[PDB]
């Protein structure tokens, strides 16, 4: 029981890390300029979660283990905490869920030209996600003044609340996440093979054209870039203000092709010389955008997978010991299963404090934003 007494320092530092980690998550999205993705909009709300989840709910989960878990605050507050501890939380899941479907329907869906409002559509994203998110969170309070104290602890312990609050506030959004997820990595991984072929069947037959000596051997040669370059034209992964650059330089680049086409059944010597995509700087620029593009989405999923896996895995042992309770009310100990929710809630509440690490170990420009702002400088 020596090492006992570390829990209060470990657990403040899970305190600490989230106050601070999601502080600075939400400075650095607003500040620097680079990181104004509309995917990077969900991950500074959702760092407010964090941080008022560090702010509110986390310290007195410690002040209740000092106290040797006997709630040490007024009978009549405990709905209150339990209901902002459920919401910041159930907000967390909301905010995660729907980043992965709304990069999920968008890669399986065109552009759809709607571009209706000026991405504000963040703004409006991320206030359904909490309308939803409390929505699920006013049976609390509606129940709040009993069914949450249990042996003068301050619990969910009314069995259905628990029960089907995991349901729709864990596994339904968890299940959801991962499903989504991994359809969106099989297909971006599937349209990264198409950009890829269509610039190497692009170049392939750009080399054949200018090195056939027949006549019409151009025609197939020719013809097939047009092919490609249309269906590069209608590829891009999910990500107006760079849009019509792009298919300007789609276009663009298609009068080279097609113009050596248009002259190439009239002919010939010439045409060859007409298709000089490899004189001009326009054919170069657009390999570069999408290699570059394509690559950026690579490791965003990647580091998306990483805060949604270690999401799930940490807070999976303080569901399955809490489902397990009322299903195995009678069976087994209470007291063990008990002691081991009075730690598989710090296993979860550290989720709160990984991300920010998370996003320093693999965005390069939220590094570098951190460190500053940790020194002070803008
Ligand atoms: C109770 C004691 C230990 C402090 C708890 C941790 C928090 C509240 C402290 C520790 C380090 C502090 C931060 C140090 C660095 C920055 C970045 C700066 O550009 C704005 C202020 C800010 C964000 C400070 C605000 C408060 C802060 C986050
Ligand atoms: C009791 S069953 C249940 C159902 C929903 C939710 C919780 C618990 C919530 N706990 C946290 C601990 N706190 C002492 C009580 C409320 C935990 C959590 C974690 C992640 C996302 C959402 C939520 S909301
Ligand atoms: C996705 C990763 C999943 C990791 C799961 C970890 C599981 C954690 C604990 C499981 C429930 C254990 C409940 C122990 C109670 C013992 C019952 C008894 O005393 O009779």
């Amino acid at each position: 029981l020596q090492e006992k007494n570390w829990s209060a320092l470990l657990t403040a530092v899970v305190i600490i890390l989230t106050i601070a980690g999601n502080i600075l998550v939400i400075m650095a999205v607003s500040l620097e300029k680079k990181l104004q993705n509309a995917t990077n909009y969900f991950l500074m709300s959702l760092a407010i979660a964090d941080m008022l989840l560090g702010f509110l709910v986390m310290p007195v989960s410690m002040l209740t283990i000092l106290y040797g878990y006997r709630w040490p605050l007024p009978s009549k507050l405990c709905a209150v905490w339990i209901y902002l501890d459920v919401l910041f939380s159930t907000a967390s899941i909301m905010h995660l869920c729907a980043i992965s479907l709304d990069r999920y329907v968008a890669i399986q869906n065109p552009i759809h030209h709607s571009r209706f409002n000026s991405r504000t559509k963040a703004f409006l994203k991320i206030i359904a996600v909490w309308t939803i998110s409390v929505g699920i969170s006013m049976p609390i309070p509606v129940f709040g003044l009993s069914k949450v104290f249990k042996e003068g602890s301050c619990l969910l312990a009314d069995d259905n609340f628990v029960l089907i609050g995991s349901f729709v506030s864990f596994f339904i959004p968890a299940t959801i996440m991962v499903i989504t997820y991994f359809l969106t990595i099989k297909s971006l991984q599937k349209e990264a093979a198409d950009l890829e072929d269509n610039w190497e069947t692009l170049n392939d037959n750009l080399k054949v054209i200018e090195k056939a000596d027949n006549a019409a051997q151009v025609k197939d040669a020719l013809t097939k870039m047009r092919a490609a370059a249309l269906d590069a034209q209608k590829a891009t992964p999910p990500k107006s203000p760079d849009s019509p650059e792009m298919k300007d330089f789609r276009h663009g680049f298609d009068i080279l092709v097609g113009q050596i086409d248009d002259a190439l059944k009239l002919a010939k010597e010439a045409q060859a010389a007409a298709e000089q995509l490899k004189t001009t700087r326009n054919a170069y620029i657009q390999k570069y955008l999408t290699m570059q593009s394509i690559s950026n989405e690579q490791k965003a999923c990647k580091v998306l997978g990483i805060v949604f896996f270690l999401f799930v895995v940490m807070w999976c042992p303080f569901f399955i010991t809490n489902i397990m309770a009322v299903i195995c009310k009678e069976s087994c100990n209470e007291d063990v299963i008990g002691a081991l929710l009075n730690v598989f809630v710090w296993i979860g509440y550290a989720s709160s404090a990984v991300n920010p690490l998370v996003y320093t170990l693999f965005n390069k420009t939220y590094r570098s934003a951190f460190s500053r702002y940790i020194q002070c400088q803008y």
